[PDB]
């Protein structure tokens, strides 16, 4: 009943995130690059999109804007090493629904993803 | 026009936030205690509620809990000095949509506020 898209280039972390989400009983599709990320985010239906910023081919910024520019209002959560507040504002102002810098606490990530779905 | 409710017992801070918000074009109502905040939150309509936790007569946990139990699905942002991640998770789990600890960057506060009312 809940499909989550994960876009993160650090495979092991991406898998860590995915397993945690699946343990919440969510259907999770994971991408290790911004190319497939973009494709999945623009062609497949999701309830939440967890997005890394710095990615190959297309960065999290581009993926978010393309989604909004295409009418896809799916809730977006950015998870990235760009932690400076200025970046947080940039992501949010651009259309992200939440922004959680790395390193992150797994409990907070799940809590925030759940906050986005029920909403 | 957008309605924002502010519940903070730190008058100076509360007023500071109230000013900044209206500057961003927001109809703000400020409360300095949990008594005025409890009423407004459970009886008056808002687009987003910014809830401090430690307050006289009624604490933020109480107000947030009373809201969700009464069917008030209004977006809620917790702005509190209870910064520990475990408090953040509890806040999100209880029904808050976002949780921002103190001290905070005023830019991140309105960025998050607008992102919340953006739905
Ligand atoms: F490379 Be991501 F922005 F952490
Ligand atoms: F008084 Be609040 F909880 F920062
Ligand atoms: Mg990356
Ligand atoms: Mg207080």
């Amino acid at each position: 009943n809940v499909r989550v898209l994960v876009v993160e280039d650090e495979r092991d972390l991406a898998d860590l995130i995915t397993e945690a989400l699946k343990k919440e009983m969510f259907t999770v599709d994971v991408c290790y690059d911004g190319e497939e990320g973009m494709y999945m985010a623009l062609n497949e239906p999701f309830d939440v999109v967890i997005l890394d910023i710095m990615l190959p081919v297309h960065d999290g910024w581009e993926i978010l804007k393309s989604m909004r520019e295409s009418g896809v209002n799916t809730p977006v959560l950015m998870l990235t090493a760009l932690s400076d507040v200025e970046y947080r504002v940039k992501g949010l102002n651009m259309g992200a629904d939440d922004y959680l810098p790395k390193p992150f606490d797994l409990r907070e990530l799940i809590a925030r993803v759940r906050a986005l779905i029920r909403r």
